[PDB]
């Protein structure tokens, strides 16, 4: 019975299991910007682009010219020269605006009077070109999409989850993303969410994470690990060190108000993270010796 | 919507059951280890036709032997029986011999025919199989030398690899389902279960020691064994899968008032398993829905 001993204590509570997981990265199918062709027309220009580039605000991409409107709008044009009640001209401007013509061009046909055709469609938001490439002069009708833009303000990782473990997960703090490529600063998480779709091969649920990406960083199909921390229904837990065995004999020490140490027989359950969880043997309150010293 | 050819499902509160197969090897108890040691300084005889592989059905004859020293004591009692001596002291010397290591059956046999007890033969303690037992002829043996050693076949130990995360979710023997490729059997009945402290460092694994009754004994320690484990889940809303419908964003089924009237009530799923699903927010607990239901618009 030395004196250079530390006193611990049985605490009630649960254990924390960790695990690392295969994370493939993805482009949010939500931060996409599509440009669609409201009317069936023809193309010219195109600009110098490939399928995967950067944009500033969208700015100008490929310009069209269309036949179907000029015929119709012209009748309007002479209707403004010859006698035509206000209501007449509006009807026409209405059938043209409905047929698809941008507002900015109509008001600037009524003001310049000079018939309109070459339209430049300035792309939305910032972002990264996805799809595209279609160029030169092609025949377009009815809204067909000619391009997209992918966002990188939110980014997507998806881990494979075993179903029971997946069911336990109910909070963002247990996740912990790490990435080989960019150690540097860590990578805050904005959202987590499970896709009830139960993979039939691996008994794996899809668990999606959204990622706070400002300065870019992550591309398609990089490499990332996702350590998570599960738990367990609470057990009487003690420091592993304060515990000892060797054979079939396993147990430790009890400290008293009247400081005298009496060995007590206990039976362990699990022991992860450096803390054991006892099946039976001790009571919640009892104190215990951690990293101490005694003499037989 | 008038004729009713339908089944009804009570919605309920409760957990879910996840099945999982696990690798199992078969093993012998370190506990059944029964060694046979010498009761004293003696010498050898016989050594029955036994190899290492052979199974001793019961405790049966391992060998014969004779013992010196021992002898001085037996005959001394023999003069006392003749020349009327202290019955108490004769029993004392017998207790000292029965203390040295003399079987009760042979001392009975001695008073019966009287013939001093010459050589006696030892018989194995436990049923099973010999694991080392080579000595033959007659050699010199002193103290507690292990002459022979045996392995038990009555209980058999099968170990599975467990994930410590899924570990504490075990709780009872009925979840385990034990199956071996070797044979479809009448009794793959497991008696006891327990966990070893050892964790698999590289990949987190507990070693789940199981113990299976093996009277028939047709289980070899090399065999392969598949363990269908079953896990559970914090109680959720429980609906039979057959009656849950979607293949798009639409996420619901039939809601019944019990008034015989059907209605589209929207729900959100959490997960599915083993033939039913659990709903992370959607319907009420007692609400009725319809599996097996069949009709149109
Ligand atoms: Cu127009
Ligand atoms: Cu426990
Ligand atoms: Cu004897
Ligand atoms: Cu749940």
């Amino acid at each position: 019975q030395n004196l250079g001993v530390k006193t611990a204590t049985v605490t009630r509570g649960p254990l924390t299991f960790a695990q690392s997981f295969p994370a493939n990265v993805s482009y949010n199918e939500y931060q996409y910007a599509i440009v669609q062709a409201r009317a069936a027309g023809f193309i010219d220009k195109v600009y110098p682009l490939t399928v995967g580039d950067k944009v500033q605000k969208g700015t100008p991409l490929l310009d069209l010219t269309i036949p179907d409107w000029v015929e119709a709008q012209s009748e309007y044009l002479l209707l403004r020269e010859t006698g035509g009640t206000a209501t007449q001209t509006e009807g026409i401007l209405e059938r043209l605006r409905l047929a698809g013509m941008p507002e900015a061009d109509i008001r600037r046909l009524i003001a310049t009077q000079k018939i309109q055709t070459r339209f430049t469609l300035k792309a939305p938001i910032d972002g990264v070109i996805t799809a595209f490439d279609l160029r030169a002069g092609m025949n377009i009708a009815k809204d067909n999409v000619v391009a997209k833009i992918q966002g990188m303000d939110p980014v997507w990782v998806t881990a494979a989850i075993p179903e029971s473990i997946a069911w336990l997960v109910k909070d963002a703090s247990q996740f912990t993303l790490t990435v080989p490529a960019r150690p540097d600063k860590t990578l805050t998480i904005r959202k987590w969410t499970l896709l009830p779709g139960v993979d039939a091969a691996t008994r794996t649920l899809q668990l999606r994470l959204e990622v706070d990406n400002a300065d870019e960083a992550l591309k398609p199909g990089m490499n990332a690990w996702l350590q998570l921390n599960t738990a367990s229904e609470p057990m009487l837990l003690i420091p592993s060190q304060a515990l000892i065995d060797t054979g079939s004999e396993q147990r430790v020490i009890t400290v008293d108000a009247d400081g005298r140490f009496v060995p007590k027989r206990v039976a362990v359950f699990q022991a992860s993270q450096g803390v054991t969880a006892l099946r039976s043997g001790l009571a919640e309150g009892e104190k215990v010796v951690s990293s101490g010293l005694f003499l037989i």
